[PDB]
């Protein structure tokens, strides 16, 4: 044995945990936040013009977008020279290739205009959708900025924005490597009207490479044009690490990764043979059910890691010709996915530690606390739950067309959580509705704590009657 | 049965609930918040002049109001042309008809000036009231902007503003359909003094119609002139949906509405026959008392819905002549009322779910809680209540002339709730009173939790003695 | 009883309560906050110059003060004419008399300069105090702005500012009734240096009278010059109500006041004979000890009210000659004192309500809670208390020279209360000290709830053992 | 013993406590915060130029730093003359000596550039470290601003900045005593490029002395240049008190300090003979173990105090020649250390008071409370603890490259504490990650209170079963 088996399990789990911790510490670099901070400050906070005070974070119309495209964007992208034409941003960022600008359009007459308003209005444009997307040339064709390009010819993917989800095809244009030619191209796009009443989205893409610390950065600025009017901006900066095996620490990380997958295989093989006739009722105790989540997450993480390391050479064929657009979107997407999976896996492995500390005299504490008390809350706690969702629905129906925090129903849930915690924005609620606002606020705050106190009392009495 | 009856009740209630939920989902459109957001940003955030930094949200005097009326208001209302005169705001809004501006005045000498100050002051003007309202012509009569018009001749109703409630009559002027004529009219109003020391309110009204998503928007901006001086601005951006039966989904929603009123009739008829000699003591158990609130709310909602659908054609006679002012205030008012009633009804229907989940083994949980614990708080909880209102009155008497959060006594209640939750603005309280401010704050925060803890202890002891 | 006596006490107490409520409602006017709001916005928020963006609320040096005195102050005080020289601020405020500006100085050589730094520095000026105050003429005497005037000759009293308390005497100058003469006087003061290295405070006083609602307003702007450098501003706006008996409601309130003092006499006489040989042990039960506080507060409030109504005519002799400075500071001070006393009295009267609701079957509710539970917290609660003051002292010693929230030791108490509630400003603490800041924050937040919960458990266990 | 011994201990402890309180009150001056506040307002809030709106607190590039160095820095440091060349800042500060500017550089080619990117990039510079530091002359040597100076020759020590810890040596330049010469020197530094792609830090140092209250102020301005790009400003204002024994109160404080060291010696001598064969088990009861912490802290504080008073004359040899740079960094460092030690010592002495109030009938209060309740929380509380650190690690892995609250892992702990208290910044978390952000927030807030409540219940049940 009893003692030897549990000690062996404890020591092997400790080795697995320390290996995983070394992996996470090694892969997670330090002082990376300031790189993205400087990029975002340069591209989103500088005013679009010297006389104006408008920036990218607060855009209002197509005129502002045009002022930004030929203004603050060109100033912060093409740096003159340090003491060749390679545009070292901040003097060591080395803008890679050329940027690209792409738009998405919809079809005219994709609506059902009421017959009453048939003499005053003769054009309509639906909200963005795959069925309403436009695929015809417009304006002076004369190139690729006025001709639809399919999602397969244009090596892209689907980007999920604030309003809707966008396909990834459309009308694109590759800008130039210098300031003058790019400015001329943008002026030509502005002259021959490019954004006119049919545009529903616009993307700007480029990448930089910092030599002092090996990291790439992909910038994807998105401006959405709703069917009502105005614009909605989004930036989404993201760093990358493509080149590996540069220092001895990288080979040490490779070694710890391979022994880590060895531990994963050892756990899965030692856990799959004991789901056999013996211990066949294996789906209980909440500890044996977690060891399958651990191995599933580890297997998918290993699959992503070995699928993401086989493309660092195929997609860096850009080193041969540094004149075209380097497409690095998929690499950033898989970085994000792998980081999320690794964080979830390490969180679960860390919280699995309770199963070993319970075998000491803690059983009378842990046991009782997690059995007689962590089980009867989950019985009668739906009363807090049903009234929470009822209040969320009431807030979404009353507010949500006037208050930004109450649109998009899930944000009602998040706003209610913040209100319970103490993050209150009562001015906007008061301004929106002067009667139901205060009533909703006071009734919610009163009844949540009322019912919580009630349930607490109930459980105390149940314990006293037990 | 016993089982069959409760199962029948459960299934019919579930059908009613799903019908109500689908109705609410269908009627509540998506991404409506951005329409009002763009309107409000255009009209309330742009500076009144290029050199100035003052906007509508922060107005200070009549000079600022005059600068706004011929400045940012005209710029954001008349758009030049897209590539006729119809003024497509943001290129997709189509300002309907012409805007209207109206004011309310009071009579000179409606005061009782003290005999001591009788040689230095010879004019006085009371605060706004129906008895003090002015009804005489002034200045160069020459039209309708200088002649009183009754609330019956001028189609309108009262509006409940920040300081007082305004009748809805007064001196109005219909602006023009173009920028030049409207600017000339506003300049003529400014020259021959039209706002002079007697004005107590000013309204601006107009409407727009977005064709991409069929929705109207009624805008009314109210500027109040208190007897003390200065101005107070307000806004009531509210969307509308007048044209229906445009998509098959609308007819599906109509079918849902008719089956919903069928369920309402079925519930009321099955509930009114059983309030008879059998179960005559029907005003208890808190569940039978809720089913009458449900039917009352449903009946009033149905009445409002069928009264609001018979005027979508009578009041849209504006389509014949698009040169006058389209009056849509009542439609917006009834939209607001119907939305509030529907939200309350669905909230109550959702919280009615507890009576069916209780018939399973949950009765021993819900029982004690709402029979021994949710009742004895309501007995001894007035001590938290009396001292809460005493503190509110103390804060209203001490503060409230220096702090905006403590004027208008109900705001003392709301501020106390926010202080308990954790939203504190202690700087202004410290600045207002340097002695009673901190004393009140610390004593309130101490004593609230003191008495709460005390009551908790009391109830625990009562449970232990029972 | 027994019944008749308690019913008589209840009915007379409710009569007293309703009389007090009508008195307070009548004396407290409505919509007074906007008057002071407009005054403060006009005088504290407008930039000192058109090119500059500095206002009174954020002043930095003597140059800024000089720019404000001849800039935004003169613009917002002398209004040109409405369509005589009387300067109706906002067109109905009627600046009364002329404003006055006064300064306080200290003596040169009131220090003890170290002998080491005796060759580089030859002047010193102590912080403000009565012993260090200067009383000699300076500059070109030529009038009263360069000659000391005693606190008795100059009708005034002390004002308790931010840094210290100021005597109320000094060098004063009465400005003019028009813009040109006042500007010339301020320019002459600026030319012949009047604020020079010895000034420790500066006051600006004036008053206005609104005719639409009978109210005065006294403004006392204070700018402090610390011995280190810079300035600290303060404004302290305060309304007044001098003229009474103007409407019938005023006479109704007078009748309410006289019947109120009748009730006060009745209570004091009925309470004073029963502290006799019978019920001689009258200093217990917490209810008989409160009825003496009630009568003391009522007597002092009546004394203040009858002392403040006999000077509304003596000090309004300014109506005879409207060319000099109207001194209204004492009236505002007594308004503040009377309002504070009345608010405290009504709060105590409201919380006295518990003794009558207790004689019903509520008596068993409050025995344990006010006899067994409200007493044993006050026994073992000094551990929350001693560690609270120890933490306050630690925060005052560590911070307080870098953070504004931790200077002036009582503000450490207030900041700790706000931190417990949830109002955190962690950025400043992090910037101040990188080690003791976070340690103090986390340790305080952990240990406060640790000890509180522990005490709760102790109270429970004791109740279970009792 | 019994009574006499405990009374003697109580009275001697009271004497010690009052002596310590008098010492702390005497040493801690009043209204010191405003001195540093005015300095920081003058040097960090003024815009770098009249046309620009950028200040020191928000710097972005080397151009901004150059504009600040010859702009707002020179304006706020050299004041023209009061009605000699001594530059009385704010007219009472007397800038001491001359300021000094110093930089730190790294070596070119201190990287390992990948062989793939070997044709486009030919320079690299590692992050700051002692191994990568540059020690060679550059540019036109011609003086000491272009030649490395060791830490022993350049009197100084290391400083702990935001990104890393800097050595304290480098290339320095002593500015002039007047505005013109200093401006010329800064222009010459700007012309011959002095900050160029290798600079990793820059320091600015000076000091002032206020004669009205004898206090020095050392200002150190640090600007960090990360390898990624941009700048990170950092400041430090610290008052000093070098000259003592100026008033009689100083000699009284000296007497208090000496009698305090007599009390410390008496406590240590009476405590070291009691750890003898009698009561040799001295390391229990939590009271006997704290009296050694008290004496250790007191001894180290006395050592620092007597080591810091022997250099107030050695290092003030600058009085002989007021033309060079006065180095006062070590004095400020020891002020900070002594203040921290004294605050900790007085906090511990204050919280030690519980041992004397316990000998009255309070012993039963803290029996269960401090032996049965404060002990079993520390047993089963690691579940709140392990899941707290697991959540911190998850937040650091997911966020921390996009949100500044989650970089630098300890800030994850602090942000979690603030979130629990109620200080939420949910907009940034929502913008960074749209799926794991809300999930993490809601799950953390739910599970923390879930497990806390569970443990509370466990404790209650254990108490009831014991
Ligand atoms: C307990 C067991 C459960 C385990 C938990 C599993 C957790 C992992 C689940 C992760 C789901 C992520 C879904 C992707 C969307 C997203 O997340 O992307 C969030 C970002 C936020 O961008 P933004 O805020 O800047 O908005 C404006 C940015 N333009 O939008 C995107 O760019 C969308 C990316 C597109 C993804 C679609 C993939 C299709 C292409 C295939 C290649
Ligand atoms: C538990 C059982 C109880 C059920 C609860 C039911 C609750 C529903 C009750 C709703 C009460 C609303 C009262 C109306 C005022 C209001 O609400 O309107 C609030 C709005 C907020 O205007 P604003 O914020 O824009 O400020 C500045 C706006 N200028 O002012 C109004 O325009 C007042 C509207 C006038 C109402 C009367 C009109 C009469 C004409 C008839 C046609
Ligand atoms: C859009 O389509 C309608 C369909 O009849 C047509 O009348 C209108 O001219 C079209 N508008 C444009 C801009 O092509
Ligand atoms: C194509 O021709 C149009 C006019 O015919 C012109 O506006 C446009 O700039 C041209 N594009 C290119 C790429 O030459
Ligand atoms: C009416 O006449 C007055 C002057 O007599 C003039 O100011 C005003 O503009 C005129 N109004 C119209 C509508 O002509
Ligand atoms: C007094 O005389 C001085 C110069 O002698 C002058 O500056 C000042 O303005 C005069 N004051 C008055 C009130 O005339
Ligand atoms: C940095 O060192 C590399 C090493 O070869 C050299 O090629 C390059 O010119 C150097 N750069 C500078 C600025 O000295
Ligand atoms: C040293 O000489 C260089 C040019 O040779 C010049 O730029 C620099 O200013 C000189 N420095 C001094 C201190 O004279
Ligand atoms: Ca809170």
């Amino acid at each position: 044995k009893y003692l030897k088996s549990v000690l062996r399990e404890l020591v092997t789990y400790l080795l697995f945990l320390i290996v995983l911790c070394i992996l996470t510490y090694g892969m997670m670099s330090s002082n990376v936040y300031y790189y993205t901070r400087m990029m975002s400050q340069l591209f989103l906070d500088t005013p679009v013009s010297k006389t104006e005070k408008t920036n990218f974070k607060t855009l209002s119309s197509m005129e502002d977008f045009w002022k930004f495209t030929e203004g603050s964007l060109l100033d912060g992208l093409y740096w003159k020279m340090q003491p060749d034409n390679r545009s070292f941003i901040f003097y060591e960022n080395l803008l890679l290739g050329v940027p690209r600008i792409r738009q998405l359009r919809v079809r005219n007459g994709s609506c059902s205009i009421p017959q009453d308003l048939r003499d005053e209005i003769k054009e309509c444009y639906d909200v963005y959708s795959v069925s309403s997307e436009d695929r015809a040339p417009f304006g002076p064709r004369n190139g690729t900025a006025w001709i639809y390009t399919s999602e397969k010819d244009l090596n892209g993917s689907s980007h999920w924005g604030i309003i809707a989800t966008y396909s990834g095809a459309g009308y694109y244009l590759d800008l130039s490597r210098t300031r003058e030619e790019t400015a001329a191209q943008v002026a030509s796009l502005k002259k021959n009207v490019w954004l006119d009443r049919g545009t529903r989205a616009t993307f700007i893409d480029f990448s930089v490479y910092n030599a002092n610390i090996n990291l790439f950065c992909v910038v994807r600025l998105l401006v959405e044009f709703p069917a009502t009017g105005g614009v909605i901006p989004s930036w989404q900066f993201q760093p990358l690490k493509l080149i590996r095996y540069v220092t001895t620490f990288d080979f040490f990380l490779a070694a710890c990764e391979i022994i880590f997958c060895f531990f994963i295989f050892y756990y899965v093989v030692e856990e799959i043979l004991e789901i056999r006739i013996h211990k066949l009722h294996y789906f209980r105790s909440f500890w044996n059910c977690l060891d399958v989540v651990i191995v599933v997450l580890s297997v998918v993480a290993i699959g992503i890691n070995i699928y993401r390391t086989s493309n660092v050479e195929v997609l860096l064929q850009f080193l041969e010709d540094q004149n075209t657009f380097p497409n690095f979107e998929h690499l950033a997407y898989w970085q994000i996915q792998f980081n999320n999976i690794a964080a979830v896996t390490v969180f679960f492995v860390w919280i699995k530690l309770f199963k070993f500390i319970n075998f000491n005299r803690t059983m009378s504490q842990l046991s009782t606390t997690m059995s007689r008390c962590a089980k009867d809350l989950f019985g009668f706690a739906i009363m807090p739950f049903i009234i929470f969702l009822a209040y969320a629905q009431l807030a979404y129906l009353v507010f949500g067309t006037q208050v930004d925090d109450f649109s998009t129903f899930q944000e009602c849930i998040f706003t209610q959580f913040r209100i319970i915690l103490g993050d209150i924005n009562f001015a906007e609620i008061e301004e929106a509705n002067r009667v139901l606002g205060p009533i909703y606020f006071t009734t919610f705050v009163f009844f949540m704590f009322f019912i919580l106190l009630n349930m607490f009392l109930a459980i105390i009495n149940d314990t006293y009657s037990e």
